[PDB]
């Protein structure tokens, strides 16, 4: 076979789960948040993938 | 077999989930959040996919 | 086989999970929070996959 | 077989997980946190995987 | 076979984990944090992989 | 004071919160429940307070 | 102070929180319970405050 | 003081959280569970109070 | 002070946790599961407080 | 002071925590479980506080 990308790819067989991402965000997965209660100036609680890129 | 992309593709087979994202976002999974009480000026309480480029 | 790419790829075959990302953020795996009490200014609490750029 | 990249790749054959990233955040293992009481200004808590860059 | 890769690469066969990174944070492993009490200002809990280059 | 009870009683000054019960069932917290398939015959999936004696 | 009880009381001052049971379930707590898929016959899943007395 | 009780009381001053409990289940606690799969017949998942007497 | 008890009591003072059980189940704490597949017939996979006494 | 008790009981004064159980299960601490694969027939998993009197 044969293949030629720019990118970004993503190229397979058999294959049970995919994510291509430029940007951005992309939530798959399971997940569960129990909380109770959030206070301050300004404090990241729970994050699970994430990104901050303030100018 | 043969293949050319630019970006972004996913070429795939027998494939149980696929996602392409440029942007943006996209949320396929299963989430659950509980929250019982949210404060403060301002604090990202529970974030699971997330992206923040303020200018 | 034959492959040229400029990146990011991931080629593959048989491949149960895969993701690719150029950002940004990707959850797709199993997540458990929780939590009673997030306080202060300001504290990351719980931060699984995270990347904080600030300017 | 031949194989020329620029990068980031990850190329492979009969492969159970893959991860490609340029960012940015991925996360796709399992994680529990139970956390019961968070303070100070400012505690990085529970922090799996993480970055911070700040200028 | 032949290969040339700029970087950063990551090339195999019969693979069962792959990452590759540059940034930015991968978490694909298994964890668990129990937590009681954190307090401080400021201290780092529980980090597991972890950077810090402040400017 | 003074105070004689039979029972059940909840007897108390400044209390955010009470609750009674003898039955029977109360919900007063908050409660996120997500999901996305469920099978069998007869699997109790997600419980949070249960009770169950079948004669 | 006096006090004379048969049972169940709960007898307090400056409380912030009160449960009294017999029975029976309460549920007043933060719950998020995120799942994908349950299956078999019978399994029970995920159980927080449980109790079986099947006769 | 004086005090004279049967059973089952909870008697207190300036007390945070009281529980009394004859039954039954009560669930007061944050509670976070994220699950992906459940399978098998039949077995007890993600279990936190609990209690089997089958007859 | 005079205090005669059958049980179950339990008297205190300046007490911040209180829990008073015949059962049965009290949950109370900050519990955080998170799990991605669970088979076999049939194992208890995550049991926090638990109690099994079939006949 | 004085104090005759039949059992069970738990006398206290200035006193942060207090479990009373006869049963049955109490959980009140703080419990992490992360966890990727259970599989055998059948095998407890991960067990904290556990009691287990078949008949």
């Amino acid at each position: 076979k044969k293949g030629v990308v720019h990118g970004v790819a993503t190229v397979a067989e058999k294959t049970k789960e995919q994510v291509t991402n430029v940007g951005g965000a992309v939530v798959t997965g399971v997940t569960a948040v129990a909380q109770k209660t959030v206070e301050g100036a300004g404090s990241i609680a729970a994050a699970t993938g994430f990104v901050k890129k303030d100018q």
